[PDB]
């Protein structure tokens, strides 16, 4: 029979945002948006808060499928992790039942000597991404970033890097960013920190330097998270990049500010990317998993 | 025969004075009234108070930290290097009738921009107390000076200590802790780690992996990471301040040791003075030149 007569519910559920949306097949016929994400039920149940977003969709036949933190141990029920290598059909097979047809997607995990990584969310994108933009290697920057190795079975590795994390704690909760006036954007700044940080992977004694930069005139103080933010990029791709090597452009999996600065990194070493938004990677990815279901 | 001085380390939270008869300690005494918070007072009104009874005519005042900075009593500019140790005690800011204020320095060219304020006091300590070519001085924010027998030529400056309390307490790193524990064995492991990973931007993340899988006790991280970082800041820093000299590690006796246990990981010899001790050396020579 037609799985894309079929219609299902895609859920992003993170520790401080909810998102829905109500398809069938590729046509989006609603999508609703709450803040009650894992840690902030305000004292409700997930059980009761899914309820409330997916009344009037909801009808025996119909089934949710759940992507992130709903699947972590601050969640509604824990999805275990899957040890890599595995294949990306693993993920749609391994689903976690919650009732009523109501499924959490599990994340990946790697586990030996030299790597201990985890990811919950960024493997449903992955399976997007697997689809729209194949690759050896999958990019996919944010708040933590993953790089991922695969062919076109498995999933074999990934490594996480907290570029986005790490801006935000040097500029807004450290010395380096303290007493700075509102920022604005800058090219120049950013392709200058981009230069830093690829020429110093082992980045740590150039974090200290952007304030002394700031305080000694030779960095305006309203560029500051500019050139973090190119320094930190930069030091990423030049760490990583010979280590995840491949004849394949690289699949960079973001929205698109943050695709497009990380396009510029790998241009600054040489390296060819293709590009894939990361809302179309999620909601493919999904599909593929609903579809499974719906079988 | 010996000098009559008095030193102050003048903090942005903390205010510490003492009155020396040389080696001797007459008095010391300690204030609240950092130079972000003197509470409406003047600061020439905070150091009368707290040098009450001290003070004479011939008795100067020597005084670090961010007193000199743009926030605090006056700006004593910052040295650019290279600059002669001797340098310091002759460039000092005067604030008032023999009351002086020790300037940090700086370092300002293409790869490299850089600033000290108060660690310079410690150095000048250092160099009498254990000299070497480098000079290693730990804590929220690490210095690494290379220097010779005269000059300062140049340093670096690592955020081990400010990252490791971000990224502990204020990151989702540590996010969902328990109260965390001495371990050496952990200590030791993240040592490993972040020596052989100077480029060590993804294995910040792979602590919180880590516990997350059961590899590092949950109680054990603060230690992990404490480890990885001054191991990989080691790494980095190195084979660029090299010398045949012991490095002069200069720091209270946790970092002490945790920085001793990170060199002799990497086959470096160090010769550790205690930081308070290379303060008031520092402080002291400083004193004897403005006394004369």
């Amino acid at each position: 029979s037609n799985a894309m007569t079929a219609r299902y519910i895609a859920i992003d559920w993170g520790s401080t945002n909810l998102r829905a949306w109500l398809y069938q097949g590729e046509e989006c016929l609603e999508s609703r948006q709450s803040e009650a994400g894992v840690t902030r039920l305000n004292g409700r149940s997930p059980a009761a808060v899914l309820a409330e977003i997916t009344q009037h969709w909801r009808d025996g036949a119909t089934p949710v499928v759940m992507a992130g933190m709903v699947g972590s141990n601050v969640g509604w029920k824990i999805a275990p992790y899957l040890p890599l290598p595995a294949a990306f059909s693993d993920i749609g097979q391994q689903l976690t039942a919650v009732g009523d047809n109501i499924w959490i997607i599990p994340g990946l995990c790697v586990s030996r000597d030299d790597n201990h990584n985890v990811m919950r969310g960024e493997e449903t994108q992955l399976l997007g991404a697997r689809a729209l933009a194949p690759s050896s290697v999958y990019v996919m920057p944010g708040t933590h970033c993953k790089w991922v190795l695969a062919d076109r079975r498995q999933i074999h590795d990934f490594r996480t890097v907290l570029t986005g994390e790490l801006h935000h704690l040097l500029l807004q909760l450290s010395l380096v960013g303290a007493g700075l006036p509102p920022q604005e954007t800058s090219a120049a700044a950013f392709a200058a920190g981009l230069q830093r940080g690829i020429n110093n992977p082992a980045v740590l004694p150039q974090l200290f330097e952007v304030r002394a930069s700031h305080v000694l005139g030779a960095l305006p103080r309203e560029q500051v998270s500019e050139f973090l933010s190119g320094l930190l990029i930069g030091a990423e791709v030049a760490t990583l990049s010979d280590t995840f090597a491949g004849q394949q452009a690289i699949s960079l999996v973001a929205g698109s500010s943050l695709t497009s600065r990380y396009q510029q990194a790998f241009a600054a070493i040489g390296r060819e990317v293709s590009a894939v938004a990361g809302d179309t990677a999620f909601q493919t990815g999904i599909r593929s998993i609903a579809y499974a279901v719906a079988n």
